[PDB]
């Protein structure tokens, strides 16, 4: 260099005590908890369309006791209506997986 300086510092002051910390922190994570949202909210929707269709399949089984009322086409109703019960059990448990999932898409 081609120049000079005259910098300096004063003497200390009687304030002795805690003067250092360990507050250093960092954060980052994969999106997998909401990749699971995108799968499970789609699982809700597909198991809901399979549930509207299970309603529609039970209406097609009512359409069967309409056309040929054997005790089976009425029991076959209770079977299609049993898929609606499968599907409905799922969607309560599924929409609750979401209420747990969704409450972690926050994090």
């Amino acid at each position: 260099m081609h120049h000079h300086h005259h910098h300096g510092k004063p003497i200390p002051n009687p304030l002795l005590g805690l003067d250092s910390t360990e507050n250093l922190y960092f954060q980052g994570i994969d999106p997998f908890t909401m990749s699971t949202l995108q799968e499970l909210q789609e699982n809700i929707t597909a198991h809901e369309q399979q549930l509207v269709t299970a309603r529609q399949k039970l209406k097609d089984a009512e359409k069967a006791v309409e056309v040929d009322p054997d005790d089976v086409n009425k029991s076959t109703l209770q079977n299609r209506r049993a898929a609606v019960s499968t599907l409905e059990t799922k969607l309560g448990e599924l929409k609750r997986q979401l209420a747990d999932l969704v409450a972690a898409q926050k994090l």
